[PDB]
């Protein structure tokens, strides 16, 4: 069991989920898929005054006020107070909704994150950045609310679909190319099946030191791909995978990355089978990044002439 | 203008509203009554990049999600970001809605509270407590959001009704009897119209020095009166006025208040027309309070039945 610390709360827990002892009532919030796979795993180890379950339907489209209201109403129905706890058993969609629901319920109550997806373990459960989607855009209504404790177990990752798993892997490389050169070297040489525990541990420490601009590597182009397709074609991690390549073309054109650096990142994406032919944040090196702003339109078009 | 400092965050500005020059876009939120009385007063001395007004209907029944959604949507319509500002021009209902809307919009933006009611100038302004009402109860969904600046002008208080003004005095006496002996003696010997500024200044200081139990003096009984009457007959200050007297009956029976001290508070409420006939936290003399939790039911029932 590995315990990464932050500033100056709280405590992340890598490894098997331990026996959680609580002296107050707890509300578990999960999705339709996770509740039929990993809810027996949590309720086997949970001890509290009263435990009730609220289930949101699986999907990004359910990340709204309607589901947020349901989480709040379930907390009101079992009469939760200022000493109560909310438990998030799911991906980034669940953890953001529960964290925002707990922040506004009785002006702020404790909540615990137990991420199931690879992306949520390496990014979403860390930081306290919570929110919901609105008709005006994604994640524009939210709050900064830090969880009491984060529990990361590799057992939840085994039930994930390979396409959803690889989408999380593309997000790990994204953080590696901009922050940690040592994580790149691990992904280049070592097989992920043999060092999954070591990869996440390094990925969490990146986000722990972060908690910012830099995690948006391949997001400016990746957002544009999802807005043109639309969200019917690619998963978020797949769109960033193409977005990183588009960002690498702009970084090579501006003289930020060398030809060998451009190939090195693209070879690592090829190693994990993350090349997808379709159809602002750029690296200054393998393990570093720079913020580019005032870039000529013709330089962008020259990069956009690659499609790809 | 006099400038009371809280601790580090923000400054109160007690007196005539000065020129507010801003380098960011601003959204003013007011109610139907205040907008037709005091909105021009603010607009003439406000300078910003863009100024738009959102008006909610006057009343306690409009303190909900429906009005909160409108405040957020108006901010989205004029394209407000994390640098933008919200302006609250109204009573405690407006300030709580705007403060909660600003706390969730782009995960937290700056907001300036300009209270118009006497209640909001002495209680709702300083604290950071924001929120809205739900079908499950009042002020159960909210957040702790500190304002950028508070502006208290006595010019807004002149348009208030007699009933609304005297109900705001009930909270001043509440804070005086439990914290400041000198403020009790000021209210007893001086006319309020002669030292209204000095009374507010001391009321802000008490609220500032506390920030907590003790501000709920007459709230335990006052909530029971409001729930029995279905929030129909009395205002919040009027129900607390009876609640303070009910608390005075329990404090007199325990020996916490002398008969002379008991009559002093009753005559103070009589001076501000706060006697309304019947049909935890009690004052320890004048200027002090005590938390009583283990009071026998027989004593509480003897306080009921309307004597003393
Ligand atoms: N700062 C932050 O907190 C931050 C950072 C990154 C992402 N996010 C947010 O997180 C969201 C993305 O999260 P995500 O990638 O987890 O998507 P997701 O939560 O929607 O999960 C993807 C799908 O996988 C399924 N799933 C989850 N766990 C499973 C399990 N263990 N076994 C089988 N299937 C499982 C879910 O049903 C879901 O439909 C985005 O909406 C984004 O806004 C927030
Ligand atoms: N901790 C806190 O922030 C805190 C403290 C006290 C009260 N509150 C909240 O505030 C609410 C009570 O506030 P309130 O007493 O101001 O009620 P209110 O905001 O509804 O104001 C009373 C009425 O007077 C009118 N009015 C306001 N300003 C006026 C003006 N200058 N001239 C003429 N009319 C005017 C309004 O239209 C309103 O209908 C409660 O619902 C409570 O939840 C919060
Ligand atoms: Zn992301
Ligand atoms: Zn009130």
């Amino acid at each position: 069991i590995l315990i990464p610390l932050k500033e100056k709360n709280y405590k992340v827990f890598l490894g098997e989920l331990p026996e959680i002892k609580l002296k107050q009532k707890a509300l578990i919030i999960s999705d339709s898929i996770v509740a039929g796979l990993h809810l027996p795993y949590l309720l086997e180890r949970l001890k509290a005054l009263e435990v009730r379950v609220c289930v949101i339907e699986s999907g990004e489209k359910y990340k709204n006020f309607h589901s947020l209201e349901r989480i709040l109403n379930n907390a009101f129905e079992m009469q939760l107070n200022r000493h109560s706890l909310m438990i998030a058993l799911g991906g980034g969609v669940i953890s953001d909704m529960v964290g925002f629901a707990s922040s506004i319920y009785f002006r702020g109550i404790d909540f615990i994150n137990i991420p199931t997806t690879l992306l949520a373990q390496v990014d979403a459960s860390v930081g306290g950045k919570t929110g919901i989607n609105t008709p005006y855009g994604k994640n524009l209504i939210g709050s900064f609310h830090q969880p009491k404790a984060v529990y990361m177990d590799l057992a939840f990752l085994k039930t994930l679909e390979k396409r959803e798993f690889q989408a999380g892997v593309a997000e790990i490389i994204k953080m590696a190319v901009c922050f940690d050169k040592n994580l790149v070297e691990r992904l280049e040489t070592k097989d992920l099946k043999d060092c999954l525990e070591e990869v996440i541990f390094q990925s969490v420490n990146i986000k722990a030191q972060v908690v910012r601009a830099g995690l948006n590597y391949g997001h400016t182009f990746g957002h544009a791909i999802e807005k043109e397709t639309d969200y019917e074609r690619f998963l978020h991690g797949e769109a960033i995978a193409i977005g990183m390549r588009m960002a690498n073309d702009l970084a090579l054109s501006l003289g930020m990355l060398t030809l060998k650096e451009y190939e090195r990142i693209e070879n690592l994406l090829k190693k994990f089978d993350l090349i997808f032919h379709y159809k602002f944040i750029l690296p200054k090196g393998v393990g570093a990044f720079e913020v580019a702003s005032h870039i000529p339109k013709e330089t962008i078009i020259k990069v956009l002439e690659k499609w790809h």
